[PDB]
């Protein structure tokens, strides 16, 4: 869910306030996501969005009637490293990995402030 994802970003980028810094960036970071990503950070978000669509196709998630946005997987942060819990079931594990990969991606790419709060007409 959102509370764990925001926690993961903070684990990798301890200087960030993710809800302020990563929401509404580019074409993908934020509600929706369409068009060509404007930069590598936006591609991180595009991959993440595609990860959630994929999770929705997993038999495990469908039979659990899961929502990736509300998924209650467990994770831990120590020394700025994220671990997804071994106790997670197949679907929760898939969502945790989507979130983990994105948080790492975010931490490895430049941030172009000119792409924050883009007009969607550029997407
Ligand atoms: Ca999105």
């Amino acid at each position: 869910a959102l509370w764990q994802f925001n926690g993961m970003i903070k684990c990798k980028i301890p200087s960030s306030e993710p809800l302020l810094d990563f929401n509404n960036y580019g074409c993908y970071c934020g509600l929706g996501g369409s068009g060509t990503p404007v930069d590598d950070l936006d591609r991180c978000c595009q991959t993440h969005d595609n990860c959630y669509k994929q999770a929705k196709k997993l038999d495990s998630c469908k039979v659990l009637v899961d929502n990736p946005y509300t998924n209650n997987y467990s994770y831990s942060c120590s020394n700025n490293e994220i671990t997804c819990s071994s106790e997670n079931n197949a679907c929760e594990a898939f969502i945790c990995n989507c979130d983990r990969n994105a948080a790492i991606c975010f931490s490895k790419v430049p941030y172009n402030k000119e792409h924050k709060n883009l007009d969607k007409k550029n997407c």
